[PDB]
């Protein structure tokens, strides 16, 4: 077989980005200021870490294996768990304790046949008692909340239509339902979209099988009261290239952006209007809902350029590091109308920006609120003769946080300091009676100072202050989404405003 | 109750000293060069490390919270298993999120009363398929040697005739025995000394009370085939100054360095002859044997003044930090002779050194072979510049290993490099036919440059020379003793030569 690397080597693996592959509990962790005390449920994230050393030269982030942190908060006290997703490629890869899953999305590369692919490492989300790690070319992965044991790929009950299961489904905070979705849904190369919805009692409800005009990576996607929207990121996938040994996904520049309105109820698979957009990259989704005209506004974050650049086009044309930046764009879309091109998006803000968070009690509704990671090139913001030796490469770098008043324009950002750099921020309700996007942030910062990981609490009330700066002695890998469960929400989601 | 800091303060937890208090896994550790496949077994050792800040301001090194490290060595691969040991003190302080265990043995200054006060930090040995967690003012802790689950305190089947057990017992290659100890045997102050044995099936031998001159700390003794000899370090407990809140030990620059020598079967306590040794500092016992003479060579690390400085004499007189060397000291014991004052001991080698191992195959036997610490000032060897204000304090500095053969007289020293100090070494028998000193070395290393622990595996062939370099992506805290346990002994302990 290929030669199994016995330390891990490259810059996806260097600095700050080194894997660590750490299971089990740190209880007490330090804590500098105050968490207040009325905080009380666990912050869960999932970070792509490579258990063993890839036999694949320059393995990209995303197909690393899902390890799932924990923050549990109480009476101003946290606790640490730490334990990796058991997929099919963990377990088999740690009875050979070598690597046997090749390239990103590519089974014509893998040492051995597996039923499940799955890294586990997109996203780790609560739905009826259980965790559901991630990862949008597999089914859920099923977790205990407490023990973050695995019980294993979750089909709800045989249930689940789909070969495939979005890293980003959608929370009605009215209905109590999950609106979920998968492409590339009868497997690779497919144009399958499969949308699918489970009542909060656990039934699917909707299940209608749709075609994408091209094989392309969707991502993310938008749910209004009365539509479900399909932002399609021009990246495309041959499975001919795939067998050859060629990447899953190669840009498109010839394609728009297509963006797919369904009716969220009662629909067929020709219902679907493919509107497009100017070309550009399609990122992740704030929250659409529909105006009193009754027109989508979708707000997601929005590149005019590959922001996956290492996935270049079929002549290997593409940008370079930290040469495309993504803006928050606001895009109208009308199901009734004819007209399929799109006019180019207004943006809320002129910040670079990413992982964009809502008060989710108004997800699918009109939202006043959005928390976002921003990337400022602003001389000093960030010490980058310090921090890039350290850094590592192949992981999004952002450096602060803002939080944006629709209703007021006011802009407020956190700046953790030019040593340190954030991942996904998290909102907490300061209570069941909170008003909209008023109550606590926590977001995991990377002190390149220290090569250690702290988790900052803020209060919306002053976003540039830390209220409680918890200290890690360990680096926590830059990973990807996170979720709060608040102890006082029965489902593990918050109420309706 | 006096506040409870949420985050360590002062040199005793800071830097390198920092308490990480992860427990849990990390397999498949990473390699540069190659582990022997040959090499089977378990490397276990113990480090203090505090699970909850301190009420009690620069508390020392030797009252942190027993945690143990499991190196699982198979085919050239190795997994890492850390736990705290279940002391009472770890359960309740858990429970009660605070520290509630005052200053070092004084039960004076708990917030709570306590039934054992041990943090099972000392030592961690393998006796009768359990780990047994040393501390010597308390019982065992018995642990699983698979898991690190604490069992719970550990009385022998009922038979522990002491309140304390010593961190240093002696394993007999021949007999198969534990030889065991414990001062302070009735409890605070008490100058009882209990002598007592297990034979392999578990059953009680030898259980002989002695008084001691002094209530003087026993921290090592020694033994040889016919006799157990108990040299007292000149550090004295008065109850009363406990009771006031003052230091369990104080120095007393006006007594010897007492050695007491008892036969070692079918004693009673009047037959111990308590030899006088120029006043100084007792360090660990190398090994004990009777010469072709039947004279008792006594090894071991002997210093001239308080190594434990922070524990200064009544008026506080004392040494200061790294100041005071102990060197490889050679007494000469006769428990025929009358004459009570004993000669200088000879100097077997210049450097300042400590934490001596031998071939445990010829334990109680004349030995050839001693591995220890050593501390080279020789400027350039270590860079103080660079380590000191990233090494915190509290914890004595080793800056390579020495291999003594005492026939020819060569010395071999292993130099980690200017930015790495060394803990306690372990030696491995290369095999069950390997002479005398021959086989393998490891040692954990403290690397300042990346603020993370190593694992240096060296060939007895050539101690120079790293074999492996095991790369930890954590800081393992310095620690006291540690042991190898063979896969290929059933009991835990090598045949003898
Ligand atoms: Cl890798
Ligand atoms: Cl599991
Ligand atoms: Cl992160
Ligand atoms: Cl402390
Ligand atoms: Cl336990
Ligand atoms: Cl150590
Ligand atoms: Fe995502
Ligand atoms: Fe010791």
């Amino acid at each position: 077989l290929p030669p199994a690397p016995r330390y891990f080597q490259g810059e996806n693996t260097a600095g700050f980005m080194r894997p660590v592959r750490f299971e089990g509990d740190i209880t007490n962790l330090e804590v500098v200021g105050e968490i207040p005390k009325s905080i009380e449920g666990t912050f869960y994230r999932v970070m792509p870490e490579p258990h063993l050393p890839s036999f694949i030269p320059n393995d990209p982030w995303f197909n690393g294996d899902g390890n799932i942190s924990g923050f549990y908060f109480k009476d101003g006290h946290v606790d640490l768990k730490q334990r990796y997703v058991r997929t099919e490629k963990f377990v088999r890869e740690a009875e050979a304790r070598r690597s046997l899953l090749g390239k990103y999305r590519n089974r014509y590369t893998d040492l051995v046949e597996f039923k499940i692919r799955s890294t586990a490492n997109g996203n780790i989300v609560y739905w009826r008692g259980q965790l559901l790690a991630l990862k949008e070319d597999s089914p859920p992965y099923a977790m205990d909340p407490e023990t973050l044991e695995t019980f294993g790929v979750y089909d709800f009950d045989g249930q689940l239509p789909s070969l495939t299961f979005t890293a980003h489904p959608k929370f009605d905070p009215v209905t109590r339902e999950m609106v979920c979705f998968g492409y590339e849904a009868k497997g690779d190369g497919t144009r399958d979209i499969c949308y699918y919805s489970f009542g909060p009692d656990g039934k699917i409800a909707e299940t209608v099988w749709l075609v994408s005009p091209v094989c392309g990576m969707i991502h993310d996607f938008a749910v209004t009261e009365n539509f479900v929207i399909f932002p399609i990121i021009p990246l495309v996938c041959d499975v001919e290239r795939m067998k050859q040994g060629g990447d899953h996904w190669q840009w498109d520049y010839s394609i728009p952006m297509y963006i797919g309105v369904l009716p969220r109820r009662g629909a067929q698979g020709s219902d679907v209007k493919w509107f497009e957009a100017p070309h550009g990259f399609a990122g992740h989704v704030a929250n659409a809902f529909e105006d009193d005209k009754g027109h989508i506004q979708l707000q997601m974050a929005y590149a005019k350029d590959n922001v996956f650049f290492w996935w270049p086009d079929a002549n290997g044309k593409g940008p370079r590091p930290g040469e495309v930046e993504a803006h928050f764009a606001n895009f109208v879309l009308d199901y009734q109308s004819d007209k399929l091109p799109l006019a180019e998006p207004t943006y809320l803000v002129d910040d670079d920006m990413e992982f964009p968070r809502i008060d989710d009690r108004v997800a699918t509704r009109k939202h006043k609120h959005t928390f976002f990671c921003i990337f400022d090139r602003k001389p000093g913001v960030t010490d980058f003769e310090f921090v890039m030796p350290r850094a590592g490469g192949g992981a999004p770098m952002s450096n602060g946080l803002a939080h944006l008043n629709h209703e007021t324009g006011d802009i407020q950002r956190y700046l953790p300091g030019p040593r340190k750099l954030t991942g996904e921020c998290i909102f907490i309700p300061r209570n069941s009676e909170a008003a909209e996007g008023d109550g606590y942030v926590m977001v995991l910062l990377a002190n390149y100072e220290d090569m250690c990981s702290e988790l900052a609490v803020l209060d919306t009330k002053d976003l540039t202050n830390e209220v409680a700066l918890i200290k890690l002695p360990v680096r926590l890998r830059p990973g990807l989404h996170g979720n709060w469960v608040d102890k006082s929400d029965v489902d593990g989601h918050p109420a309706p405003l």
